[PDB]
């Protein structure tokens, strides 16, 4: 699925955002998948307009006080 | 070969992390791009505890500063 998807339409990016939710989040449980994480946000956020990503941030700052509240 | 991997090693995720970030980041002037990782990025770090999420959340926000710094300057 993921190696020869190649995305244009908005629903091309949700799936293709599906599958790699579902590749990558296998892996959640793993001793390095948060240093794995850090590196590879950062990576894929660098070309990002500031705003853009400032959404971003938000957003985990959002998570962030969900899982202070839970 | 990303859905073919299956890293155990911290240097599988280093491997897996740089096939993934060189398919991702083709895509960085579409339109819904940055809609994409907003959703992407909140899909992949749900299930990390606080401190984990924490230090993501800082290297975006000194990215971010660094960015404007550059855009400033």
């Amino acid at each position: 699925g993921i190696d020869a998807m190649n995305p244009s339409s908005r629903d091309d990016f949700t799936e293709f955002g599906k599958l790699l939710k579902d590749k990558i989040t296998q892996y959640e449980k793993s001793l390095y998948y948060a240093s794995f994480l850090e590196v590879l946000v950062r990576d894929v956020c660098i070309s990002l307009e500031i705003d853009d990503l400032k959404k971003i941030t938000n957003s985990l700052t959002v998570l962030c006080s969900e899982k202070q509240k839970q």
